[PDB]
């Protein structure tokens, strides 16, 4: 599907109604298939990190790690398709400018890409940001075939903000999925029993972004 209709038919009014939403076989199986082999080999030629610290026991041999990450600019050797996911990523934003929110978004991170071992592992709830840096947009990419949470667990449950209910969202493979970054969604990743791989990437408002540089005051100007 053109990033054109998929963005003003459904992602507009969803984002702007629910404020999270999913778009299913983003790419193809083909595109998703290619994906997914550049962040197995980026894996498993060691280029993620061991993981976040979860149990620091006293005897580090047995110290538990849990979801391991790996940023990505898109043009690093053999991460051509990952590039090409992001900039369809890009390519979507860049087709809802002005229709999201009231948000004016002109620059994105790298891509964080995650792979949670399968070890029992999740991530606790949190909010992506919470304290105004910027981020407005969390998007988020899913290359897990065949993924059965019933029996590896991994769902992304999400906790939108006045509502009685939370929104459980699988890491389906060729998923895409958009969300607002502050408040309003608090989420965490339920323990996952296999691997697990996503990469997100989040888009930065202009004018969030902009004032959030004076929090961090980041490079001056020399004067004597
Ligand atoms: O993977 C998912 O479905 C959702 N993941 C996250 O919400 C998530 N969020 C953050 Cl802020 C981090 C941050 C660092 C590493 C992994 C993260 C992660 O998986
Ligand atoms: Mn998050």
């Amino acid at each position: 599907l053109p990033a054109l209709k998929l963005a003003l038919e459904y992602i507009v009014p969803c984002m702007n109604k629910h404020g999270i939403c999913v778009v299913d076989d983003f790419l193809g199986k083909e595109t998703g298939q290619q994906i997914g082999d550049e962040v197995r080999a980026l894996h498993d030629t060691g280029k993620f990190t061991d993981g976040q610290l979860v149990s620091q026991k006293s005897d580090s041999s047995k110290d538990i790690r849990g979801d391991k990450i790996t940023w990505i600019e898109g043009k690093e050797p053999g991460c051509e398709t990952i590039g090409l996911l992001m900039s369809s990523m890009d390519d979507l934003i860049r087709h809802c400018n002005g229709k999201l929110g009231s948000y004016k978004i002109k620059e994105r991170t790298k891509a964080m890409v995650a792979c949670y071992p399968g070890n029992g592992t999740g991530y606790v709830r949190h909010v992506d940001n919470p304290n105004g840096d910027g981020r407005c947009v969390t998007c988020i990419y899913y290359l897990n075939k065949d993924w059965d949470a019933k029996v590896s667990g991994g769902i992304l449950r999400i906790f939108p903000e006045g509502k009685a209910q939370f929104a459980d969202i699988e890491p389906k493979f060729d998923r895409l999925l958009f969300f607002w970054s502050d408040r309003r969604n608090p989420h965490e990743v339920q323990p996952a029993y296999a691997t697990r791989y996503a990469i997100t990437v989040w888009y930065f408002d202009a004018d969030e972004r902009a004032r959030a540089k004076v929090k961090y005051l980041e490079k001056g100007v020399r004067v004597e």
